[PDB]
């Protein structure tokens, strides 16, 4: 992947409900490492499915991101989990 894309698309899609790597619409689903955890979510292939098909009040982003797109932010999102948010 292309984390800098990733995180170019994190920006602009994704930041508005997960600011900093929280979740201002259910406070318990963060993109914190441990809460991902805790989720099975620490994993690529889980990220791309859930932004794929979305989940209850997480928008679906098919056929509006790109198969790349998709890819980028997921690796971002395990990166920066992995790094640390804010
Ligand atoms: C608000 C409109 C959101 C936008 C925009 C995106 N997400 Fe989201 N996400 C949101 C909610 C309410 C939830 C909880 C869903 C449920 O009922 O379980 C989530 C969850 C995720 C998760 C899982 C987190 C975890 O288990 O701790 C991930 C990894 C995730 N979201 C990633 C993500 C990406 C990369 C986004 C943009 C493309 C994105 N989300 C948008 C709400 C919202
Ligand atoms: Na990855």
């Amino acid at each position: 992947a292309d984390l800098a894309n990733g995180a170019k698309v994190f920006s602009g899609n994704c930041a508005a409900c997960h600011m900093g790597g929280g979740n201002v619409v259910m406070a318990n689903k963060t993109l914190k490492k441990e809460a991902l955890e805790q989720f099975g979510m620490y994993s690529e292939e889980a990220i791309i499915y859930q932004v794929q098909h979305g989940k209850n009040a997480m928008p679906a982003f098919a056929g509006r991101l790109t198969d790349e797109q998709i890819q980028d932010v997921a690796a971002y999102v395990l990166d920066q989990a992995a790094k640390g948010w804010v």
